């Protein structure tokens, strides 16, 4: 698939509100996926113990997490589809040290979009939301591809 350039300006455009407070967004969007897919959770060694919402607000480490992670994602979204070097580092430790399975990237595609959505009403109403959809397909597509190439597929 091929996002047109007017579909990627939707992107970056609610991707620059995220980036005024990457580590609050990162918060909302592991709470969102842990309270919907506490399965999910259990993949955390480090967070794996948490148990409430509070506690999760609270954790130093976890804020720090969905900082890195975020950071991750944007640098991939930047790239315009153009992202096969970013992904190959992010695709080897998932697959193989993480084992994450692409149903967990569905998840957080999900939690993603709830909370632009809650956030961002006035930036992501339906064509910015289908256009970030699209976005985090593509992502999700060619990692897929990569997992089989790394022999995971998982
Ligand atoms: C947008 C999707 C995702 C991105 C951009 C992302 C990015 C990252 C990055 C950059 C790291 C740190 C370096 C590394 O180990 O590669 C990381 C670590 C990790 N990721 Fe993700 N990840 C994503 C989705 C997920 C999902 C859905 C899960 C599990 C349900 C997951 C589980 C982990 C684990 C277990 C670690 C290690 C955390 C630690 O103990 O430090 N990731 N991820």
């Amino acid at each position: 698939m091929v996002l047109s350039e007017g579909e990627w300006q939707l992107v970056l455009h609610v991707w620059a509100k995220v980036e005024a407070d990457v580590a609050g967004h990162g918060q909302d969007i592991f709470i969102r996926l842990f309270k919907s897919h506490p399965e999910t959770l259990e993949k955390f060694d480090r967070f794996k113990h948490l148990k409430t919402e509070a506690e999760m607000k609270a954790s130093e480490d976890l804020k720090k997490h969905g900082v890195t992670v975020l950071t991750a994602l944007g640098a991939i979204l930047k790239k315009k589809g153009h992202h096969e070097a970013e992904l190959k580092p992010l695709a080897q430790s998932h697959a193989t040290k993480h084992k994450i399975p692409i149903k967990y990237l569905e998840f957080i595609s999900e939690a993603i979009i709830h909370v632009l959505h809650s956030r961002h009403p006035g930036n992501f109403g339906a064509d910015a939301q289908g256009a970030m959809n699209k976005a985090l397909e593509l992502f999700r597509k060619d990692i897929a591809a990569k997992y089989k190439e790394l022999g995971y597929q998982g």
